[PDB]
């Protein structure tokens, strides 16, 4: 199944005792069928209680999503440096090339963080740039040479042999008690909004870039959907939009059609937590829950303006909107005998399974 | 011919007893040199009379031209059915992802449209998704099990092998002379002025409007992206040239748009200068090829180019022109030709002649555009 | 080095006995490391005084920055006709497809110019077209059989013969005192721009697509970097640009810290070469890169800097040094070491983006 990524196509870049950062291998490696989102990498950073995240540079612009836990997520800009209080369901925009640097500032539960990045110049590959550390994570000022270290910064050559050469604990160390507390157009929370889709069956929140300035950049939606057990996500399809959904808690399951793979096209997974799956364009994709325990499932929805969610089954079920007589020619069958098909429904997107 | 293409290079994705639907292969299948047009591909749809073709959605932008015959075209949109009764040289831009139907209203005239479509996730390659029909055509509901369809809307699993299994004629079906007469009674769509312009969503009466070229050796209708809402999201300028027969579309060349031009009806053939393939250098390969209806060339940008028409009868090419915005076409003969605006004393040390010998070339002709062949 | 082009690396596709054309290959040939600007391509033109280049257009915007001598740019848009006198550091914006001439108007000096192109069809290649020439300068005209000319141009065929066939002496031929003649929006002179950065050991100017319009269609900064003898660029990076260097006039050396080319789990391959006249060297985004001039004579370094809006330039050593900035608490976790010992080094550089350094 190349529309689905479980653990083993993940890459750990930092692996750490308070922490560790998963990255995601490009979507163009496996198959040539995600040709779209080649130039979009996926992230995935947890921390323990009260460490602190070294501060990176990134060579892509960075867009994140709090999965659990609180955090103080700190910018540095031109002269000014934004510090921003963050919580669970809070989405935030790293411009490309800024340092950033974040804290765990909860005491007993971890923390959650899932970044997407879209490379400048080469696509597909972004990296992270470290200014501090010689050993743990060397500082790029290691790669420079001694004469033009010492003429830059006017340092004795062994003081900054001291100062980089040092540090061997992490990109995630652990904090003391004070340290986390004096550290403690902004920050957007998914979770505190009105949902656009409301029922029992689940919940739907998303923050499209034309309401949001700071995804319009990117024309990217972040949309979150939190399942009730045993309900599902009726058939549907986007209609420019892909999308990339990272399970964030809970187990379910989920099909779609491919045209690209048949013969002349059943797709299908598991969906456990930790599992990402992408769903293009115009294909028609349905999620169904376990009928035990939620499913909260994230999704990235790249190419998000002009997008129009089209439900293959329900309220506003894209055929039932056909004239009587199409639907003869169509299915070649009276119009009655199929017109009852698409009008038993009445509940919206979300459904029993 | 690496800017030709004929019909050894179409496929057939749709083959019924009432209509066929060739679609182009990918342009950068046969070489690299047409990377510019990557993401774009063609498609030619006939139909007989009094058929109706199955409603599908794209995973690409699609931008129809009705190249012969009169149509109803139906899209559902978001929420709103919307029909729209089109002849020929109509204009009709489909959203990605928008279902949409049409049938072919006439008693006797064959449908004959010409499609471009842009995919909007894997560059240069589409799918259509028939959410109708048992096997031909092929409904996606069939790619799902029946133990989810069931709980999706409230049908058993009995039920739905009914429906899902009778139709397999195709894609392009016949039809009754009322199920017709019922589709283009009535087309729906907001008041908008005639004829149908770029100021409002709605098909573009692309052969209602003044020629931007005209003259008696022929005629030139475009519609530019800047005043089009229809053709703005994809900076495609859609062109159509009606060429006398004996006539020429003048040598020239577009600035920074490439055309890639469908014949529609005539005969004739084109001439190119391409200095990208020339056997190194050597000196310009003429790149010639005879044109015919189903033949489509493509010039890049910055190329000279030049159609000549048969002199037996006319030649009607349809021109979609890529990165139109900013792109101005520059003329290489004719009536304010480019290179006549150079200064003498450049034309001297350019052809390396004096003025007597070299002025006059780009200053005899009084024409503009087209000229006789 | 992926990263450095030398003279090896350019082919000249103008060369006569009165000036030459040299165009860089393109930038993802060897590797596809620089896939950032795979579709930008460079080119230097040198030229005798008092000599012609043949009109011509190109399937690519070009902007053109004059280095050395005098000339006049003449470009033929929409009917009308501009011709616009360059001096040193001007900065002239060519659209695609429009053609364009120019002479070199200096007596002695020879003119020098960098080009920079962005093809509009087939990325990362383009073709000049020339359509007043004959055989050495090839036209187009020649491409079209003489029974399409003859009709279309209501010329005669021996004629059409005479005349696209007569010039072989290249696309750089000498004029003798007509360019007097050919002389008698806009073009931008960097250099008589205030500096962005300047103090004793060098000043920067740039020109951003923000404030310049000709250059806001294609993204891209011009930018100009004297540098005093043995002094230095400080460490540095751009937030989102990519920066491609060319050296004017000078010699020195560069330094970058490029993780890509770690062949580590996580570490900074060290990219240094040195620099004279006409080398090429590329920074990606988020690269941090450092210049040093020679101890004998400066540095000028001409920078085409890709993906320039909302870009920033910023330093790691110097007045504005980005990891002063952090806080005391984050600067002491992220070195394992006292707040109070690491503070000292990035604050006892006084001057800013330029410094000295001779060793
Ligand atoms: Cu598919
Ligand atoms: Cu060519
Ligand atoms: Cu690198």
């Amino acid at each position: 199944n190349p529309y689905v990524f479980q653990d083993e196509h993940f890459e750990s870049r930092v692996k750490t005792e308070e922490g560790r950062v998963q990255v995601l291998e490009n979507f163009t490696k496996r198959s040539r069928l995600l040709s779209g989102i080649e130039n979009f990498r996926l992230a995935i950073l947890e921390a323990n209680p009260h460490t602190f995240i070294s501060p990176a540079h990134f060579d892509a612009e960075l867009v994140l999503f709090v999965a659990k836990g609180r955090a103080t997520i700190t910018m540095v800009r031109e002269e000014k440096r934004e510090s921003f209080n963050v919580e669970h369901g809070d989405i935030i925009r790293i411009p490309a090339g800024t340092p950033v640097y974040m804290i765990n500032r909860d005491e007993n539960e971890k923390l959650f963080i899932v970044k997407i990045l879209q490379p400048v110049s080469a696509p597909g590959h972004f990296e992270a740039f470290y200014g501090a550390g010689g050993e743990d994570p060397e500082s790029f000022y290691r790669a420079f040479s001694w004469e033009v270290l010492e003429a830059a910064l006017k340092v004795r050559r062994e003081q900054l042999e001291k100062v980089f050469g040092e540090q061997s604990k992490g990109s995630i160390v652990k904090a003391s008690r004070e340290k986390i507390r004096a550290l403690s157009s902004g920050p957007i929370n998914l979770l505190h909004k009105h949902p656009s889709q409301s029922n029992q069956f689940g919940r739907l929140y998303e923050a499209h870039p034309d309401d949001h300035k700071q995804l319009q950049d990117l024309d990217l939606m972040v949309s979150f959907a939190n399942i009730t057990k045993g309900s599902m996500a009726g058939p549907y399809y986007n209609s420019r939009a892909t999308k990339i959904s990272v399970v964030v808690e809970g187990e379910g399951f989920f099909e779609m059609a491919c045209p690209h793979l048949s013969s002349s096209q059943k797709i299908s997974a598991r969906l456990r937590r930790g599992v990402v799956f992408v769903a293009p364009a115009g294909h028609p994709v349905a999620v169904i829950a376990s009928q035990n325990n939620n499913l909260q499932v994230l999704c990235f929805e790249v190419n998000a303006h002009g997008n129009s969610r089209f439900p293959l089954a329900g309220k506003g079920n894209i055929v039932n909107e056909f004239e009587r007589d199409a639907k003869e020619l169509a299915f070649n069958l009276p119009s009655r005998e199929v017109e009852r098909i698409f009008k038993n429904q009445d509940q919206a997107f979300f459904f029993p399974g």
